[PDB]
Formats: structure tokens, sequence, C-alpha cells
């Protein structure tokens, strides 16, 4: 089975690119990371930082998760991220996305030993 930590890396980590490279970035990425296999995932965020940097967030600012749990943490510094929003004209299996680059603080939920990121909660 794919572990929770590995799933987070697959759905959210992209250190190979410093920013949202192109307008076609989300269409290629959502497809290659298997996020459109069962249906079109409406929104998803990719983080362009090292794995070490994102893992360190688990020891940063503790904040409440959107779901009410208390295992969420916000990064002290802004990070390069790319938001993918499914455009209305998107129709499974032809999923379509709008690529958007930004620099914001990320909020992730952490779990386990080692305490690592397992879910992307929000960007602020
Ligand atoms: N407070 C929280 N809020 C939301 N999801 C949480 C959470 N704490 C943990 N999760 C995890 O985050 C995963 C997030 O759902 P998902 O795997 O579809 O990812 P994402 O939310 O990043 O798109 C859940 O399977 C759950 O896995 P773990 O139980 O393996 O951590």
């Amino acid at each position: 089975k794919e572990t929770a930590a590995a799933k987070f890396e697959r759905q959210h980590m992209d250190s190979s690119t410093s920013a949202a490279s192109s307008s076609n970035y989300c269409n290629q990425m959502m497809k290659s990371r298997n996020l459109t296999k069962d249906r079109c995932k409406p929104v998803n965020t990719f983080v362009h930082e090292s794995l070490a940097d994102v893992q360190a967030v688990c020891s940063q600012k503790n904040v409440a998760c959107k779901n009410g749990q208390t295992n969420c943490y916000q990064s002290y510094s802004t990070m390069s991220i790319t938001d993918c929003r499914e455009t209305g004209s998107s129709k499974y299996p032809n999923c379509a996305y709008k690529t958007t680059q930004a620099n914001k603080h990320i909020i992730v939920a952490c779990e386990g030993n080692p305490y690592v990121p397992v879910h992307f909660d929000a960007s602020v």
C-alpha cells in the first residue's frame, strides 16, 4: 500500500521546478501524479521547496486544522506554490486546469514517527 507520507509527496511535492513553469503545468502535473485517474480532482497544490524544508514545517507554528483537529502547522516563511483549479470546461476524463503561481505560507497536517506531513490543509 502507498503510505500516507508517500501519498503526500506524490500529490503535493514538486522540487524539480522553482515556480509554476507554464500555463500547461497543472494539466501535465495533475495527470502524471495520477490525480485524474478516478475523476478530476477539483483543486490541488504543489510545493516547490525541498523535501527537508517542507518536513520541517511539522515543528513550526501549530494551528487548528480546517477539520477541527489540532495537528496542523503553518510555515514561518512563505514558500513557492502552484495552485491547480479545475476549469468548468473540464470534463472527465479530459480534466482541465488553470495554473496559478504564488508565494504563501503553507499549512499541513502531520502524523507518525517520524512526525511528517500527511495532508495539505491550506495556504495563507
Ligand atoms: N487534521 C487533518 N485534516 C485532514 N486530513 C488529515 C489530518 N491529519 C491527517 N490527515 C491525513 O491527510 C490525508 C489527507 O487526505 P488526502 O490523502 O486525500 O490528502 P490531501 O488532503 O493532502 O489532499 C488523510 O488520508 C489523512 O491521512 P493520515 O491519517 O495518514 O494522516
